[PDB]
């Protein structure tokens, strides 16, 4: 579990996530998005539930990126939730947030789903 | 800004949100949740816009916490995205994924919203 | 509940939504935003728990309306989740969910809250 | 596009979507769900862009299921916002709400992602 969760993951946009699972439940890492307002890695951090079910079929996890690096500020942040399922083809099944502050507040988050594979 | 964060913040459920806004973009402190499975305070991270618009009329953010200390194990976690809006009102506006894990994948996520501010 | 839905609804965007609830669980009407590239009045249907809870405290129900009239073409519908809630106060909140057509599928959908009540 | 979404459809849960979609941009017809507290059909409603981009590459649309029908009750509505994608692997791409009325407000509201295709 925590082994199952740290290392490198894909999505379906062909975006990076890089994590180390803690002991202690903390996640951290970096992201490297495939599109959007987004070049080079940007700093992660979140949490999973360290003492979920044993068989692997579904451990709670989310984190966030804030889009600001040393390149690029998109004035934004985006969170994920979901769980880690492992086995044979392991995956983290994520929905997601993104907020944009100013640079309307009705219309400042945007929502969507991300599949994490292993492979890419 | 990283000065507006920092400090203790309250939802229209009763919860406590306590936050330290690191110079970096960091997000780290504790949450306590006036409801549901949950009890005492739950560690938490995230992430914020550490340079945006200066009127501190939106600055972007988001954090997570996992459902599990020392007296429970929910075996879920909560991502938060919003905006943090300084002023004489200041507030955090967010939206709220909840993910459940394995404890029916299709029904495992909760979403809502949570507006917090300096007075309870 | 039929009676306590149908009528004059508004959000705090100052948005109209009128709506007729048939006894067959039928809504329609039309709704007008005060926000966003809109204007005039929109068609909307949906549907609702035509016998839900006897107290009033929490009929589900939901809507959908398509951005084109004869005014403009937005290429976007938003739907909007939630529930009416009868007494002194009634009250519906929603969550929505605004998706755009063709006009970067990932960044299509905006998701929100609205909450209406009787008086503006 | 009238002609694109008007039949009947799967998603990944086998659920059937059953819908005609009208030239005034109504959506009519019934849903079938696989999964959850419901059986047999239920009735929908929804709206759609009848003036989109001409390529098929996106057309905004939703739709509403309130779960009441002849059988069961599970005083909940559903609303599922998308884009129906044309061409040889027709799609509707939907994220969806579901809230639950009585029968704990903060913890009504579930949201997901629904991909529909013509061939189950
Ligand atoms: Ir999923
Ligand atoms: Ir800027
Ligand atoms: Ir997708
Ligand atoms: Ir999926
Ligand atoms: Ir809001
Ligand atoms: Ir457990
Ligand atoms: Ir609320
Ligand atoms: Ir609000
Ligand atoms: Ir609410
Ligand atoms: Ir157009
Ligand atoms: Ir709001
Ligand atoms: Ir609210
Ligand atoms: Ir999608
Ligand atoms: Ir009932
Ligand atoms: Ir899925
Ligand atoms: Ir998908």
């Amino acid at each position: 579990d925590q082994a199952g969760i740290t290392g490198t993951w894909y999505n379906q946009l062909g975006s990076t996530f890089i994590v180390t699972a803690g002991a202690d439940g903390a996640l951290t890492g970096t992201y490297e998005s495939a599109v959007g307002n987004a070049e080079s890695r940007y700093v992660l951090t979140g949490r999973y539930d360290s003492a979920p079910a044993t068989d692997g079929s579904g451990t709670a996890l989310g984190w966030t990126v804030a889009w600001k690096n040393n390149y690029r500020n998109a004035h934004s942040a985006t969170t994920w939730s979901g769980q880690y399922v492992g086995g044979a083809e392991a995956r983290i099944n994520t929905q997601w947030l993104l907020t944009v502050g100013t640079t309307n507040a009705w219309a400042s988050t945007l929502v969507g789903h991300d599949t994490f594979t292993k492979v890419k």
